[PDB]
């Protein structure tokens, strides 16, 4: 059949974000497990936004009433996926919030980290997303907001990310963060380890969380 075409938009990370990513990637931190707490917290926040929005306008849940979080480890692909049915992101929200716009806490957080702060402090500085890079060599974010189409963001750091219209599995609404794990971080695909960390750091959450455990492949 003829050659297909797809548009891709490649963006440069804001300089301090790029520096933070570099620091996260290329420096040893213990306690890397907090990446999961941070992504769950972001899903919980996203779920809060759609829940409150929907109080006033219940048609915001036409894209699905269930408000929850699924964790999906895949040993074959070496990916841990965190899926929520939260508000999601429009394409503008995605490009804005995940890389191009300076974030208030980047500078202060890098100074803290160097000065010896535990990486666990990252969430307090509003840049918790980037803790993904403690364990993942590449992150893909799939997102669908009621007001826009489904988009895929991805980055392996190196100072750039891409956004394109997602040609993968449509979602009704929410965000899916796919962590392509580093070879030495595969413990985060083990159900016992995931359960240990969720229990330890994510007892707060306010929505149902479900771990899907693979039994065939």
């Amino acid at each position: 059949q003829p050659m297909e075409e797809e548009e891709v938009e490649t963006f440069a990370f804001q300089a301090e974000i790029a520096q933070l990513m570099s620091l996260i990637i290329n420096t040893f931190y213990s306690n890397k497990e907090i990446f999961l707490r941070e992504l769950i917290s972001n899903s919980s926040d996203a779920l809060d936004k759609i829940r409150y929005e929907s109080l006033t306008d219940p048609s915001k849940l036409d894209s699905g009433k269930e408000l929850h979080i699924n964790l999906i480890p895949n040993k074959q692909d070496r990916t841990l996926t965190i899926v929520d049915t939260g508000i999601g992101m429009t394409k503008a929200d995605l490009i804005n919030n995940l890389g191009t716009i300076a974030k208030s806490g980047t500078k202060a957080f890098m100074e803290a980290l160097q000065a010896g702060a535990d990486i666990s402090m990252i969430g307090q500085f509003g840049v918790g997303f980037y803790s993904a890079y403690l364990v993942a060599e590449k992150v893909t974010v799939i997102t669908k907001h009621n007001d826009d189409e489904q988009y895929a963001w991805e980055s392996s750091a190196g100072g750039s990310f891409t956004v394109r219209t997602d040609t993968g599995e449509p979602m009704g609404r929410g965000t899916k963060v796919i962590l392509h794990l580093k070879e030495d971080q595969t413990e985060y695909l083990e159900e016992r380890r995931i359960k240990e960390i969720v229990k330890k750091h994510s007892q707060f959450i306010g929505y149902p969380i479900t771990l899907f455990v693979e039994k065939e492949r």
